[PDB]
């Protein structure tokens, strides 16, 4: 049989490592690896988003994780939504222990413009932000900004072909969180020389109504990818909605870095 | 149409609302209305367990919950596991809100004995533990017995008949506990006039590795209820492993208490 990987999964703002409850198995039915890791004040984290002041902060379960693994151990990186971010300051620091990051319906920043490129320009263009609540809260070194989806927003927008029970799972367990946005905003830019000499690959829903068909060409134009796959009838919450074909995809990836 | 009910459910103790999250939709499919409580560090819930010092504590979002309904409406309470013990001790407040007590797989304490006593009676004959960690924690109300599960138990006693799936989401969501079996045993018994009064039924599953049929019959025969219904197949679990048949057992309730 082929050989087998590890597979680091990181979710997205607002949730967990929860999300992944069904793709897991799938990938361990299939003899590999996973650890779904839980970032600062996410899933059930008792430490509220307020105490975690910055992305570095947020993203140091997945840092550990990393630092963690037995020497010349590579994995398979994937990150979901903002986990982009997340995966991309991890291989700035680890690079060669990724084999290759796989940005899931993610955000994919450049080593060009500042670390929240693509969450300002997010920002600005979307319009179905609904009945998400957006706040702010105060530290010493500046203002942080904070968001909860609303449950229509979460509706519409992210859950909108998943089953039922994961819509309803979802409103369960869902937390108030942050882009980090201003954070971001203050950071020094991504490296050519770790995040930019990773091997990364693109895996985009058909349906995602949150990170919209063309905005993805954006992001892919101004940092290119090796290789994207699609997820035909994909919402945004893929690993929910059509868990299946995102254990396919991710084993044609796997399979082209055979390890 | 026959009119529907306000389902109250109430999880057991390590676990929160997200367990019923195949449960919830079933009911409000049919007509129904649905909370989730989540107890006090349970689920998402922003304390940890050694911040909730006292079952009553542990129990005020219920407590909440029954005291924020509108005048007169009356809810069927269900209580999970360590839940009978919290449907209790909302039943010795509110009793005029809850039309029937739900026990599914639960402890059913009496009116005779120390809260504890169903509790006690169970953890000296218990069987195994397995790989769940025990700890304490003291405070200024006395020392607290904190569990925490571990993954081979879960499996083994809890999630035996449940999806792969399910057994992975608890593994990403269960937390540290505990039975409050001190502040139990000296807490006053509950009274007749309020906990007593109320209707009561039990749900039981036939394969339910920690709340055995003997130990079941045994509670029943020093607390009788009106009613007992069987979930044939279910193991502890009952929500994750059978939600249709559980759904038909409170459906069944609903039946029989209308009006
Ligand atoms: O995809 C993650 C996300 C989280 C909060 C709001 C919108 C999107
Ligand atoms: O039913 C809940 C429970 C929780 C921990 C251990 C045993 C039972
Ligand atoms: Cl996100
Ligand atoms: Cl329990």
């Amino acid at each position: 049989m082929e050989r087998k990987h590890h597979f680091v999964l990181v979710h997205n703002a607002c949730h967990g490592a929860w999300i992944w409850y069904k793709l897991k198995p799938l990938l361990e039915s299939a003899g590999h690896r996973v650890t779904a890791v839980e970032l600062a004040a996410s899933g059930i984290d008792p430490r509220p988003i307020q105490a975690v002041e910055t992305v570095d902060e947020y993203s140091k379960p997945l840092i550990e994780t990393l630092k963690s693994l037995p020497e010349n151990e590579e994995v398979i990186l994937v990150g979901f939504s903002f986990g982009g971010i997340n995966i991309a300051l991890a291989a700035d620091i680890f690079p060669a222990k990724i084999k290759v990051l796989v940005f899931l319906n993610a955000f994919l920043p450049d080593t060009t413009h500042v670390p929240s490129h693509v969450l300002d320009k997010l920002m600005e263009m979307f319009g179905g932000w609904g009945d998400t609540e957006f706040s702010s809260h105060e530290t010493r070194n500046g203002t942080m900004s904070l968001l909860k989806m609303g449950p229509k927003f979460m509706k519409a927008r992210l859950y909108q072909n998943c089953p039922i029970e994961d819509y309803e799972l979802a409103k369960m367990l869902h937390r108030q969180g942050s882009f980090f946005t201003e954070d971001l905003s203050k950071k020094e830019k991504f490296s050519e020389e770790g995040y930019g000499s990773v091997q990364r690959v693109y895996v985009m829903s058909s349906e995602d109504k949150i990170i919209p068909c063309d905005f993805i060409r954006w992001m892919i134009d101004n940092f290119n990818v090796s290789k994207v796959y699609e997820i035909d009838g994909g919402d945004h919450m893929v690993m929910l909605s059509k868990p299946q074909k995102l254990f396919d995809s991710l084993s044609a990836i796997a399979t082209d870095y055979m390890g």
